[PDB]
């Protein structure tokens, strides 16, 4: 598998070399969003945690369609600020409970290296 540690300092540089196939070899869930919150990448580990079929969610809006429970100042509010500020690095716990068993996770959001893309990393706690 891919040996990348959750919350690593240079994770945006390392994941810059990973294709969709490589992302699926991570020890934790990984989502790539555009500045509007549309889903660009969604790896296997994330799909194990949420039950979503990765291919099926790419293209939908994370905050509108897929994960309305994140539509809150505590999640989406922080996202919208990072995008507007052009910088984002934050780590917090949250509960995912839409159409699923309530699951506690640690979330790390961080701006990608290139363009207008942002990472959302998730692991169980
Ligand atoms: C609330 O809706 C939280 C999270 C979440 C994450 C991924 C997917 O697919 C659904 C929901």
């Amino acid at each position: 598998m891919e040996h990348v540690a959750f919350g690593s300092e240079d994770i945006e540089n390392t994941l810059a070399k990973m294709d969709d196939g490589q992302l699926d070899g991570l020890a934790f869930g990984a989502i790539q969003l555009d500045g509007d919150g549309n889903i660009l990448q969604y790896n296997a580990a994330q799909g194990d945690i949420t039950g979503r079929d990765p291919k099926q969610v790419i293209g939908k809006n994370f905050f509108k369609d897929v994960a309305p429970c994140t539509d809150s100042p505590e999640f989406y509010g922080k996202f919208k600020e990072g995008v507007a500020s052009g910088n984002l690095n934050t780590m917090f716990e949250y509960t995912f409970d839409y159409q699923m068993t309530p699951t506690k996770v640690k979330v790390h959001m961080k701006k990608a290296l290139s363009g207008d893309s942002y990472w959302v990393f998730v692991k169980r706690v």
